[PDB]
């Protein structure tokens, strides 16, 4: 019953959400390279959490009787200017994923692929948090600015991120 | 004491109530194909419920004495143009069943078969809900229309109905 | 993945399974007429049980993307020579169903439709138990023969079946 | 509000229920003598039930204003050929008492004493079970016939009746 | 389905049942003003109960596909001579109300509206208990006479009624 | 003690509280006649509550010895434009009755009838919640407006109210 088109559309978003994780992981290697262990953890946990959103979506596609192919994965950025510049790339990148989702939500309703539509809600519900929690840090990394005292303070705060 | 005409007239309503149930069963399959689980549930429970009407009357005919001969069952309509359409066909059908019963009611008067009269008062009452519950669900769909979000909101509501 | 060949073959099983139920309901009447209240009970439980064997399949097919259409149900044989002749029709009918199932399972391997193979193993098991639950009682009714009392004893046993 | 024609016709039905009670009580005596405890149990129970049916009407008459007088009660039969014949008298009398009620149902329709008509539907819906239980047993005693071992099985199954 | 003539005829009985409530509420106020709390309570319970009968019927109309329209309610009697005259009024009011329903029970049969006939059979029973309750009290207020210590006994006996 | 003027002014509030209840009931009929079962609930609950605001005061006047004369009640509005207009009429109406309480409260200060001034403080706190709960709704139906989906979402929410 699921459409040929939809399975294709979804297959790009599985293979995109895997790219998200591979990116954040690179950011962990960057935050590992400038001594920030909490930021490393936050990303290390982000890398895991994104992986599971693709796997939730992988499973769904297999449940509805669609076949999942996996295409190659691009080289993520290995370098940034500073912590603030990394989180500006995060915020921007999740906002692009936010719209990439809203498109599937539209495709699902145009086809009346209801089962899919309800399933995607979880990602419409999720992204609000990923956007807002990115921005919360982006605003703060500006407000803190060049002071290292407060940067290491926020470093420890993000070390306690789990799941 | 129970007349031969009654036993014939009833065996037809037992038979009719089973089709009334089978008809609801197919709508379930319909609503599954167009992805509406709660609309299907409603049907599932309705199929079950009408099947108990048939048994109620099955046992009455046996207790009263009459012998129950079962006729073959016709193939129900399997497709409808929209959910709205579907339920309009349901209302009409139960209004039709309301007629057949009100008839049997007068046939119990005009034979002076009081036992049967009183038995059938349940179905006189019962049908007041079947009409009303099905019309409420029609009205709603007309009021909703092609806003498919408002369709799902009601799909969930009908997902709750329980036996 | 489910091939159309299976979705057809299964819909036939469903429709045959529902006829199974409708047949015992007819026997429950028969056993109602001649006044064997446990024998009728036994049937009313098998009507119900066989009924749910059909909804198990219904949910599977629907859960797997196939489209379920409900065909016409044939009138059942409604009179038998005796309790023994009744129960010999049950045995031979269930021997026809047992065999009808093993033809599906073979198909399910040919289609390498493993999902359906495993789903059908429950129907294999449950036919061993209906074949032998029938033969326990066919044999007993012969052994009992025309002894009125034994019959009434066996009746009282059969009235304790609940599901 | 109640009429004197209606009050009068009721007191005979009360009377008539109490005789039904005495009659049955007299059967319990008979079934005692020929050495059947289970038919004595069945009778002693029906004795208590018929007796309660009258009181239900007694309280209704006293609730309606009317004054209840009690008349002398006839000697009930004391002897019967067989347990078979001793149930065929019960069928015939509970057939006559149903009839007796249906009259009282008609009386109320003419006088537009909807209060009484509406009260009597208990008895219309009750008397079904009274004719059926009676017939169900009547039919079984023909099937058994001269098998005393089966008579004592049926005897036992009628020993479990309560309240 | 449901006739126009019924939908108008039932909206009367709603109002009529709502008036039966307002009456019985104003009979409490009276008993209140002469110090009887048991008699007051009985009416306070009844006030709800007939209001309960009203909302039962309001629902049946709305269910059957009819529009309900609520008229203005008449000012009820405020005073009586005694307890006995109060409860002779209650017995006489319910008997008129009971006939008012037999009218609907017949009018239903006429329009072959078996769904209504059925629904109304509950009131036909119910009103049997209204008339018997009131007449049970009326006969008790006669036999008592002016025995104001019998009066206060019977007062307490009616303060054990409860609505549920 | 209680004054003649204070007892006159409370019969007015007892009789105005009832008209409020009768008004809310007639709004439950309006919301029923356009299919909104959650809104009808909300009005029925209100109908009941306001009636208990009356009886609370009905029992205070009787407790202080003063009499209760019950006048006739005006026919309330039957029809409205929309759900928004139906709740704009409610909000204006409860703000009339509030000001009306605020005049009585004064009447209690003026005359040094503190046992009443006290009693009424309960209405002074209540009307805040009567006005606020109405105003929170009035604002929502403007924001919603013609989106039938969100009309039905708000409808469902109201269906849960209970006292
Ligand atoms: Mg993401």
């Amino acid at each position: 019953s699921i459409s040929e088109k939809m399975v294709e559309a979804l297959n790009r978003q599985i293979n995109a959400e895997i790219y998200s994780a591979y990116l954040y992981l690179s950011m962990a290697s960057y935050f590992d390279s400038i001594g920030l262990k909490g930021f490393s953890n936050w990303m290390r946990v982000q890398w895991q959490e994104e992986l599971c959103h693709a796997m939730k979506m992988f499973d769904f596609v297999s449940e509805r009787g669609g076949r999942i192919f996996l295409q190659d994965i691009k080289k993520p950025d290995s370098e940034w200017e500073s912590p603030l510049a990394a989180f500006e790339h995060v915020y921007e990148h999740e906002v692009n994923v936010t719209k990439r989702i809203h498109e599937l939500v539209e495709m699902a309703m145009q086809e009346k692929d209801f089962a899919t539509y309800n399933f995607l809600q979880w990602y419409v519900a999720e992204q609000v948090e990923e956007e807002a929690s990115a921005l919360d840090i982006v605003e703060k990394l500006r407000l803190i600015g060049e002071d290292k005292r407060a940067l290491l303070f926020l470093d420890k705060e993000l070390s306690l991120r789990q799941f």
